[PDB]
């Protein structure tokens, strides 16, 4: 109930209250706030745009990727660096080519952020752009590319490190020679899913979801019954990114978890997969104790687009939580069947307040 005022305050006229909202959503915000924070990326105030990219990477939702890639072309350097780090935290391979361009940004601190991000994504296409970045005019940028090639650490880098230590000059030689003096991936994290340490398990589910290989589906389904609820919800989000329809039934069981964030993550993942078998469980999830879970129920029903949720969403237009109603109005707009039209004209004349307000709105938009 702290989140929603920050979400409303993101569109406030004053630039200072926008900053305080984006600032606090970077600390508190969850998946409910990326659609408003994606709009905040278009702000007038560079401080707002910066803190927004800061928050979208901290939330780690894959829908911020195409926005943050255009934020890489922002006029403020400190905004481009916040989008670089944010895309590094999301780990989406679509940022690799534009981050390779940011590896040659006019500002030194953006090149550092671009090198870091490509290191955290671990895509091998950055290996030679990072190798040539070892000759950058700025030593701190050279140092960041050395660390970025270390995080990737394929044999493509051992190849380039050997060629560099045999042939290179200056810092690039110092890096490669030390590389030799001190020294596939999806299979390591699957085994890490069964680790005794909780952060290792969590990191494993975080990693397998960004990688997106469907071999990690069955192991992540088993992680849905993990002892810790952070691993449970992480494997749920990972299964949603993977999109494999094998996790549909075990995710529906996750809709009945003790932890509300696990149910919240299970609902969003079932909307990503889009299987209609989620419609019935998600509909009864609109009546959940947790206002977040009620929100993820409506949003997922909007992603699926099944007309069986029309009237449950009309019901949801009178939720106590503000953005649960906001999500329900969005969901009826996505579905938009002939049933939705008939339901909202009844609501236009018989409704009250917010439900009436959005019923009139829907009829206004869908006219031509
Ligand atoms: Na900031």
């Amino acid at each position: 109930e702290k989140v929603e005022m920050y979400i409303k305050n993101l569109q406030d006229d004053s630039y200072y209250v926008r900053r305080a909202a984006a600032y606090a959503l970077g600390k508190i915000g969850d998946e409910r706030a990326v659609e408003p924070l994606i709009k905040a990326l278009k702000d007038e105030d560079a401080w707002v745009r910066r803190a927004a990219a800061d928050a979208l990477g901290q939330i780690g939702d894959e829908r911020a990727v195409e926005p943050l890639i255009k934020a890489l072309k922002d006029e403020d350097g400190w905004v481009r660096q916040s989008a670089a780090v944010a895309l590094g935290q999301i780990g989406d391979e679509r940022a690799v080519e534009p981050l390779i361009k940011a590896l040659k940004d006019e500002d030194w601190f953006v090149r550092i952020a671009a090198a870091f991000a490509l290191g955290e994504i671990g895509d091998e296409r950055a290996v030679e752009p990072l190798i040539k970045a070892l000759k950058d005019e700025d030593g701190w940028v050279r140092q960041s590319a050395a660390d970025a090639l270390g995080e990737i650490g394929g044999e493509r880098v051992r190849a380039a490190m050997e060629k560099l230590a045999e042939t290179g000059t200056g810092f690039a030689r110092k890096v490669a020679v030390n590389y030799l003096e001190t020294h596939e991936k999806v299979e390591m994290y699957i085994k890490n899913l069964q680790d005794d340490s909780m952060p290792v398990r969590y990191d494993a589910a975080d990693a397998l979801g960004k990688i997106g290989d469907e071999r990690a589906v069955e192991p992540l389904i088993k992680a849905l019954k993990d002892e810790d609820p952070n691993v449970r919800a992480s494997a749920a989000d990972a299964l949603g990114k993977i999109g494999d329809e094998r996790a549909v039934e075990p995710l529906i069981k996750a809709l009945k978890d003790e932890d509300g964030y696990v149910r919240f993550s299970a609902a969003l993942a079932l909307g990503k997969i889009g299987d209609e078998r989620a419609v019935e469980p998600l509909i009864k999830a609109l009546k959940d104790e947790d206002s977040r879970v009620r929100w993820s129920a409506a949003y997922a029903l909007g992603q699926i687009g099944d007309e069986r949720a029309v009237e449950p969403l009309i019901k949801a237009l009178k939720d106590e939580d503000w953005q649960v109603r906001k999500a329900a109005a969005v969901a009826l707009g996505k579905i938009g069947g002939e049933r939705v039209r008939a339901a909202m004209e009844k609501l236009a004349e018989t409704g009250t307040g917010f439900a009436r307000k959005v019923a009139v709105n829907y009829l206004e938009t869908h006219k031509s």
